[PDB]
């Protein structure tokens, strides 16, 4: 594990913070781990799991995805580029889910959390798939505080990867819901400088990013489909000790590359 770990330790030292990585080859079972059981703030990366929770609920409530959500101005919070434009009409649950995943829309995220019973409702969904590490405690935008030591609104790289595998490739979602989730991740345009930058252009990638805006705290998780080979699932999370420390997309891409090249 010393030969595996040492390039990650070098990377996080030059970054000035901590990096957590977990990658799984779903065919052979091979893994790469670095700080994989440490907690890191989720930031907006929870929004991918939120959409999966909504899709899962639609398996027990026919028509949930078509349900109209007609909201007022108070539902709007900072960084709500899609939901801001439909204030005059409303949006359906599926339209809000697409906005949360592909634009990281904060109002859409809060509206979907409300549908699920709050942050506790998303945590309960994650428990239902066997994830005991994930916890969402607060709403947007308070969940982005990323204060050193705080376990609220965190998970671990290993738990993120394991849950992502269950939702995108396992049995948790029925086929139509599973393909919708995969399509939302594949079409996400916010992560071009993160895990996607480490992956050959020929290979499809679906990802969800998070960027807290403080404490150098940012992340990405992804499924990678190498052509004619079993898919890979991976997660890369960062944090830093000072409130004004800057996050780095380049560090996330570099750590993704180190993990992908070390699988086998
Ligand atoms: C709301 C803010 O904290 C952040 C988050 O939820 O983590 C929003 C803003 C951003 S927009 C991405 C900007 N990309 C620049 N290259 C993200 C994200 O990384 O997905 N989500």
């Amino acid at each position: 594990t010393n030969l595996v770990a040492e390039p990650f330790a070098k990377l996080e030292q030059d970054f000035g913070g901590s990096i957590g990585v977990y990658a799984m080859d779903t065919g052979s079972g091979a893994t790469v781990s670095y700080r994989a059981e440490e907690r890191f703030p989720l930031c907006g990366s929870f929004k991918g799991f939120l959409a999966a929770a909504v899709l899962a609920r639609s398996q027990q409530q026919a028509g949930l995805l078509d349900t109209p959500i007609r909201y007022g101005k108070n539902a709007l919070v900072p960084w709500s580029p899609i939901s801001e434009k439909y204030l005059t009409t409303g949006m359906t649950v599926a339209e809000l889910s697409a906005a949360a995943v592909q634009y990281s829309d904060n109002a859409a995220a809060n509206l979907l959390l409300k549908e699920l019973g709050g942050p506790a409702g998303l945590t309960a969904f994650m428990r239902s798939i066997g994830d005991t590490t994930f916890r969402l405690d607060r709403w947007e935008l308070e969940l982005n505080s990323a204060i050193p030591g705080d376990a609220r609104d965190t998970s671990s790289p290993r738990a993120v990867t394991e849950s992502l595998q269950k939702l995108t490739l396992g049995s948790a979602l029925a086929a139509p819901q599973r393909q919708q989730f995969v399509d939302w991740l594949k079409g996400n345009p916010t992560g071009n400088h993160r895990i996607r930058a480490a992956v050959p252009a020929d290979w499809a990638v679906g990802d969800k990013t998070g960027t807290c805006g403080v404490y150098g705290t940012a992340n990405d998780y992804a499924v990678v489909w190498p052509t004619g080979r079993a898919p890979i699932v991976l997660a890369v999370y960062t944090r830093a000790p000072n409130k004004d420390d800057k996050h780095s997309e380049a560090v996330i891409a570099a750590a993704a590359r180190l993990a992908l090249e070390g699988l086998g």
